[PDB]
């Protein structure tokens, strides 16, 4: 079984894929986040966040809240399950996590930073 991604969001505002499968028998999963293209954090910086679907938005509103200073997104929220640093082209970031933390339950990634950018985290 494969437990970890390769995940790219690039200067376009965009992930690469808006599907990521976890294997039910991976005890951990980790995402390697990359950023191809030219533009620097501060300009297009983009990170990945777990939550379940039916969290996303409430996530998103007190993260909108919070502000560029953390992120965008509410420190210690018990909503995220995961999620890595920002980072801007050239630069990388990977998380791990304990897949007992997942069930149910539809999941969704997204980026903080530009919402819209967002797919579906699934067991299979
Ligand atoms: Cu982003």
């Amino acid at each position: 079984a494969e437990c970890s991604v390769d995940i790219q969001g690039n200067d376009q505002m965009q992930f690469n894929t808006n599907a990521i499968t976890v294997d039910k028998s991976c005890k951990q999963f980790t995402v390697n986040l990359s950023h191809p293209g030219n533009l620097p954090k501060n300009v297009m910086g983009h990170n990945w966040v777990l939550s379940t679907a039916a969290d996303m938005q409430g996530v998103v509103t007190d993260g909108m809240a919070s502000g560029l200073d953390k992120d965008y997104l509410k420190p210690d929220d018990s909503r995220v399950i995961a999620h890595t640093k920002l980072i801007g082209s050239g630069e990388k970031d990977s998380v791990t996590f304990d897949v007992s933390k997942l069930k149910g339950e539809q999941y969704m990634f997204f980026c903080a930073a530009h919402a819209a950018m967002k797919g579906t985290l699934t067991l299979k």
